[PDB]
């Protein structure tokens, strides 16, 4: 499951591993147990570069976790306006 590895690389903000995983066909819209995505995790951890890479590869900005929340919602709640705008523009 390249999806789970991509969730792991994204959260850690590892640009190299993230891109290798995507090139090997990792599902950019993979979800974990609680409905979290690589976009969601990178976004929450404030890895802006990773977010852009994921966005450019078709990451779904509107994907919700089990609580109905998106990458955009956690950016706002965290007060990370740079990220929130980036997400808004890709939606």
């Amino acid at each position: 499951d390249l999806g789970k590895k991509l969730l792991e690389a994204a959260r850690a903000g590892q640009d190299d591993e993230v891109r290798i995983l995507m090139a090997n066909g990792a599902d950019v819209n993979a979800k974990d147990k609680d409905g979290y995505t690589p976009l969601h995790l990178a976004a929450r951890e404030g890895h802006l570069e990773i977010v852009e890479v994921l966005l450019k590869a078709g990451a779904d900005v509107n994907a919700q976790d089990k609580f109905g929340k998106t990458a955009f919602d956690i950016s706002i709640d965290n007060g990370n306006e740079d990220l929130a705008e980036i997400l808004q523009k890709a939606a």
